[PDB]
C-alpha cells in the first residue's frame, strides 16, 4: 500500500502597513512593498550597495506609544494647562538600499529612520 496527496502555493507576507506597526509600538521593524523586516543595527552609508525603494513617511506618538491624529496635530502647542498636554515624539522615516551582497538573498536590506541608516531583515523569511 501506499499514499498520494500534493500541495499548492499562495504568497504568505505580514499583510499590513507602516500605521499598523507603529499603532502597536513596532518601532524597531519597518514595512516597505508589503513585506516586514526586523532593524538589527545601525550602518554607515557606506555599507549600502543601491538604493531601492524609500519609505519617507513621518508619523508622532505620546509617552505611551498611542499614533497622534491629525485633529490633536492641529491643536496649539503652547496653552494655558502644561498638565493637560502630552508629549509628540516625530518618528522621521528615510529612503531604503540594499546590503552589499551581491546575491539572490534579497533577505536584509537597509532601512533610513531619524535620518541614520541601519541594517533590517525579512521576518516573514524566518519562523521566530
Amino acid at each position: 500500500g501506499s499514499t498520494m496527496h500534493f500541495t499548492d502555493d499562495n504568497e504568505n507576507d505580514t499583510s499590513e502597513t507602516m500605521e499598523s506597526l507603529i499603532d502597536k509600538g513596532k518601532l524597531d521593524q519597518v514595512v516597505y512593498d508589503d513585506q516586514l523586516y526586523h532593524l538589527k543595527e545601525k550602518v554607515d552609508e557606506d555599507k549600502k550597495g543601491k538604493v531601492i525603494g524609500a519609505i519617507g513617511q513621518t508619523f508622532f506618538v505620546d509617552g505611551d506609544g498611542k499614533r497622534w491624529s491629525e485633529e490633536e496635530l492641529k491643536e496649539p502647542y503652547i496653552s494655558n494647562n502644561p498638565d493637560e498636554i502630552r508629549e509628540k515624539k516625530p518618528l522621521r522615516y528615510g529612503k531604503v538600499y540594499s546590503t552589499n551582497e551581491d546575491s539572490d538573498a534579497k533577505d536584509e536590506i537597509i532601512v533610513e529612520f531619524n535620518r541614520e541608516y541601519y541594517r533590517a531583515v525579512l521576518i516573514k523569511n524566518e519562523k521566530e
